């Protein structure tokens, strides 16, 4: 408690880049926001370098050609591997072979830091990352990527504690999380709890709250958790995430 804690990621869906570039300029760059990701290899120009950007090798499409050239040429420091590879048909054995064969070079040759694939928090996700981490143990990632979605603050905390215990050798990046509660009071309550918690957990490197986009991503996420309105203005939850440390109700 001597310094504003800055470990909040701006998740910047490509539909923002498509429709409301101007909303990036309404971002508070002075608060606890310290990075930005967009699930892609390409850079969102409207950011204008106002935060570090983590490119992602999302899936198999992003391993060759121009997608790969975007990764090879990036001035940014930290690169994410696959999004939810267990749900895209990608085997731990294969993502292992890809890591050793092509992604390691981004460290050993480009001195980038690399996030593990970010798996869902369900048993299929937990067993995917468990096996992959085992296979690449001789060349491990800099960071363990995790997704968490649900209604109970105390449950996300137990999942992070659990996963930290199971994969002790590196810090955690929560590359996506949110409240799925439809009660705005519960959404705010959990977000506050987990932002403030993760802020004082030294082994949590950074955390990335989902929902800064004009339309609902799917039926699983809560309309009450949205960080942007349909006109591309920011919601109060977004104001607080990007302005308040500690954050409060």
């Amino acid at each position: 408690g001597s310094h504003m804690v800055k470990k909040r990621v701006l998740l910047w869906d490509y539909t923002n880049t498509r429709d409301v570039k101007w909303a990036m300029d309404k971002i508070n760059f002075k608060g606890p926001l310290h990075s930005c990701s967009n699930w892609n290899t390409w850079y969102p120009d409207e950011l204008k370098h106002r935060l570090p950007f983590r490119p992602m090798i999302h899936g198999k499409n992003n391993l060759t050609g121009g997608e790969w050239q975007n990764i090879l040429k990036t001035n940014e420091e930290v690169i994410h591997f696959f999004n939810e590879p267990e749900r895209a048909g990608i085997s731990p054995e294969e993502a292992a072979k890809i890591w050793n064969d092509q992604v390691l070079a981004l460290r050993t040759s480009h001195h980038k830091r690399l996030v593990s694939p970010s798996c869902a928090s369900d048993p299929a996700g937990i067993a995917w990352i468990k096996k992959w981490m085992n296979l690449v143990a001789k060349n491990p990632p800099d960071y363990l990527g995790l997704h968490w979605y649900g209604t109970k603050g105390d449950e996300m905390i137990r999942y992070l504690e659990s996963m930290h215990k199971e994969h002790p050798h590196q810090p955690i990046i929560v590359s996506e999380w949110a409240s799925t509660s439809r009660s705005y009071p519960d959404v705010l309550g959990l977000t506050v709890q987990l932002a403030n918690w993760m802020d004082s957990t030294p082994w949590v490197a950074e955390y990335a709250l989902f929902g800064c986009m004009r339309q609902m991503a799917d039926d699983f996420v809560s309309p009450e958790a949205q960080l942007m309105n349909k006109d591309g203005s920011f919601t109060d939850l977004m104001w607080k995430y990007m302005s308040d440390q500690p954050m409060h109700i």
